[PDB]
């Protein structure tokens, strides 16, 4: 019973192959190029083995309505040759096999749902920051899909009155994403995020807006568990700044120990650590070879 799993990013992709439980039993990994070259050497990975379904996690936005004349597919890119490109059906013509869909964060929240984190609860939010700000959620024990998928790195936080930078967003210039992603980060105090270990202020400014957005999340869709990944997560003194700046921001509001005392129970990195993606994609596989046994 051997799962493919394909984690697709604007800078690499990520192929595994697994089990239904989340183990993974072989990968590899390459740089994203153009579509029709960076999807043979995925064809040309999996052909190796002999699997009964794969899982697709994408970077987008891309059209995760199953009903749709353009379903998986990335509909929205600056990057060349991707945008429209028919990637889902791309790997069922390939492969055969059943193939199931979904946003990488998605994944990611699946991952964490089945196996991590947000195990034993109906609920959850996985939110990546790295280059890019991107969450999934599940609710009811459902990946929430309403009319688009979420795209809750987008939306508008409350600058930082001493905060100068004018934001990294080329839609929106200082949404969340735009005042709080690596290149952000990176852009703002002119070092990458690694040499910017040692000071206090950068990861103080980034838990500020960090907890503005997760304040916003709490108030519309309450989860039951926050898991916080991505390259920007890696400084894990940033989480101790969110713990002081949620409380704050809600103050008292909703009176919940998630919110207060134990808020470091609830804001939490992933237990499967960089790879709940990966696994995640695994998790879609085995949906997809269930949803086709019954058809
Ligand atoms: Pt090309
Ligand atoms: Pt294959
Ligand atoms: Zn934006």
């Amino acid at each position: 019973a051997m799962l493919g799993g394909i984690e697709a990013g604007g800078t690499k992709f990520v192929c595994a192959v697994g089990r239904e439980d989340g183990t993974i039993i072989d990968r590899i990994e390459f740089p994203t190029k153009m579509p029709d070259e960076t999807i043979e050497k995925v064809i040309q990975y999996f052909s190796q083995f002999s699997l009964q379904a794969i899982g697709i996690g994408s970077f987008g936005p891309v059209d995760n309505d199953k009903t749709s004349q353009t379903y998986g597919t990335i509909t929205a890119t600056p990057k060349a040759g991707w945008r429209h490109y028919p990637f889902l059906q791309t790997v069922k013509n390939e492969m055969k096999i059943p193939v199931g869909f979904s946003t990488d964060v998605n994944a990611a929240a699946l991952g964490e749902f089945l196996f991590g984190e947000a195990k034993g609860l109906d609920s959850c939010l996985y939110i990546t920051i790295g280059t890019g700000i991107g969450a999934g959620a599940i609710v009811e024990g459902r990946l929430l899909q309403g009319l688009s998928h979420p795209e809750m790195g987008h939306i508008y936080i409350r600058r930082h009155p001493d905060d100068v930078y004018q934001g990294k967003c080329p839609y929106h210039g200082d949404c969340f994403e735009g005042l709080a992603s690596g290149p952000a980060i990176e852009a703002r105090w002119g070092k990458k995020a690694a040499d910017l270990s040692d000071i206090a202020q950068v990861w103080e400014l980034e838990g500020y807006y960090i907890a503005q957005a997760l304040a916003q999340y709490i108030l519309i869709l309450a989860p039951k568990k926050i898991i916080l990944g991505g390259g920007v997560m890696q400084q894990k003194q940033v989480f101790s700044y969110i713990y002081q700046y949620v409380p704050k921001i809600m103050n008292s509001y909703l009176d919940f120990s998630e919110l207060s005392d134990d808020i470091s129970d609830y804001i939490v990195p992933p237990r499967l650590g960089s790879n709940a993606g990966i696994i995640g994609t695994l998790v879609l596989a085995h949906q997809a070879l269930q949803a086709e046994a019954a058809s």
